[PDB]
Formats: C-alpha cells, structure tokens, sequence
C-alpha cells in the first residue's frame, strides 16, 4: 500500500484504489495502475520533472529503502492478476531489487522529489509506475 499526496490531489496504484478515491476521481489509466482522487487537505509531497535513472525506493516487505538504478518509462508485458488481464503496461520502469505483491505504493524517489510508486515486480525484479510526465499534478 502507499500513495502520493500532492495539493488536492491523492495518487495511488489503480488496482489498489478505494470506493472513496473512485467517487472523487480526477483521472484513471489501467494502462498505467494509475489512478488520482482529490482531496480536502493540502498534499505533503513534492514531484521530480527530470530523466533520473538512479534513485531510492521503500520496501514494505523489508521496512527498508533501497537504491536502484531504474530503467526509462516503457511499455513491459505484465503477468495476469486478479486485477487485470496479460497485457503491456505503459510508463513502466523497472530496476534490480526487491519486491513482493503489497509493495506496490511503495514511493520512488531522486534528488529532485517523488518519481513514481511501485506497481510490479518479479525475479529480483521491481517495476514503478512513473508519475513525472503528469505536469498537471502541480496546477
Ligand atoms: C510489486 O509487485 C509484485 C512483486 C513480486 C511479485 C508480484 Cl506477482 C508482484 C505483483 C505484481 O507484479 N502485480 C500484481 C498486482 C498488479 C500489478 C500490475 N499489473 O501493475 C502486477
Ligand atoms: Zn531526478
């Protein structure tokens, strides 16, 4: 679990979205397991705009961040789940470290503020939805 508070705006993965974050939705891409609410009170997060490659995410699984290296936003096959069918998931960007299926919300971040959220993972794998292409997330 895990979410991005950023102004009025709640950023979560969009299979782990609540009842509340649908009836106040702003926008949702399955594409992306991306979905944003709004909400009432001012958002304590700030976003990167950059092209980072390395980084620090949590890991609810270990109660520890870990540096990544991460690759850029692409679209990657993604294994079925009881959320979604086989499919490419779009702005996806995976690094070598740990991860286990309640990881997912779990913040990627560089030097320059939030870059995403954990969103896959696999094999030593780690895959995060990336939020930096969102300009809209700040006005
Ligand atoms: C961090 O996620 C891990 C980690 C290890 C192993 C596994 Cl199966 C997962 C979970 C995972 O990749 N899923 C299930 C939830 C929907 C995800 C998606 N389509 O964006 C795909
Ligand atoms: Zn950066």
């Amino acid at each position: 679990s895990g979410a991005i508070y950023v102004g009025n705006y709640r950023v979560v993965n969009r299979h782990l979205a609540t009842h509340n974050d649908w009836a106040n939705l702003v926008w949702e891409d399955s594409s992306r397991d991306l979905l944003v609410s709004s909400t009432t009170a001012q958002g304590c997060d700030t976003i990167a705009r950059c092209d980072c490659q390395t980084g620090v995410y949590y890991c609810s699984s270990r109660r520890k961040h870990y540096p990544v290296s991460f690759s850029k936003p692409s679209l990657i096959f993604v294994e079925a789940s009881e959320y979604y069918p086989a499919r490419y998931q779009s702005h996806l960007m995976l690094a070598v470290g740990h991860s286990e299926p309640g990881d997912c919300g779990g913040i990627l971040r560089c030097q320059h503020g939030v870059v995403g959220i954990v969103s896959t993972g696999g094999n030593g794998l780690v895959g995060f939805a990336d939020v930096r292409d969102l300009l809209w997330l700040d006005e």
